[PDB]
C-alpha cells in the first residue's frame, strides 16, 4: 500500500540553528495544516520544541520519556487536529500519519553507518501530492545519495529561497 508518490527535497544546513531557520522559511512559504517532524535524538527533539514554542507554533512532542497514557493523549489530540506540529523521535509514522498532514520533515536523516531505508519509507511514504524535506549537513549527502538510488526517486535541492 506504501509508495513514494510525493515531492522530496533536501536543504544543506551547517548546524541545527540553520535547520530550524530553514524550517521557518518553509512555514513562511506555503500553507501547512499539519506536519510531522522526525528527530534522531531526544535532546534534539526537545530543543526544536522550545524553539517552536518561542515562535508561536502549537507543538506536541513524542519522545520516549512518555508513559502509555501520555502517548495516548498526544497522539489522539494530533489526529483530531488539536495540535499542528508533532515532533517525534519515533522511527515510524504508523498511527499518526493522518490525512491532514501535508508536510513531513526529517530533521535528522534516519542513519552503524548505513541509512535506514524502511525507516525513511515509513516516515515519508503514505498508505493528491505530499511534501517531504530532509535537513542535512553537507557530509550527509553520501547517505542521501544512496537513499535516492535505493528508491529511484529524485530528492531535489533547496536553499534559503523556497519556490513551488
Ligand atoms: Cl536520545
Ligand atoms: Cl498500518
Ligand atoms: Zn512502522
Amino acid at each position: 500500500l506504501t509508495l513514494n508518490n510525493i515531492r522530496q527535497y533536501y536543504v544543506l544546513c551547517e548546524h541545527r540553528k540553520d535547520k530550524y531557520q530553514a524550517l521557518c522559511n518553509i512555514y513562511g512559504s506555503i500553507t501547512i495544516g499539519q506536519a510531522i517532524i522526525f528527530c534522531q535524538t531526544r535532546r534534539n527533539a526537545k530543543w526544536l520544541t522550545v524553539e517552536m514554542i518561542q515562535d508561536g507554533h502549537q507543538v506536541s512532542l513524542l519522545s520516549g520519556e512518555l508513559t502509555v497514557e501520555q502517548r495516548a493523549s498526544i497522539i489522539q489530540r494530533f489526529r483530531d487536529g488539536k495540535e499542528k506540529v508533532l515532533i517525534t523521535t519515533n522511527v515510524c509514522a504508523r498511527g499518526i500519519d493522518v490525512k491532514q498532514v501535508t508536510i513531513v520533515v526529517n530533521f535528522d536523516l534516519p542513519v552503524g553507518e548505513e541509512p535506514d531505508y524502511e525507516t525513511y519509507l515509513h516516515r515519508i511514504g503514505r498508505t493528491k501530492k505530499g511534501l517531504a524535506f530532509n535537513m542535512i549537513e553537507v557530509d550527509e549527502l553520501p547517505s542521501l545519495m544512496k537513499i535516492q538510488d535505493h528508491f529511484n526517486s529524485s530528492i531535489k535541492q533547496l536553499n534559503a529561497e523556497d519556490m513551488d
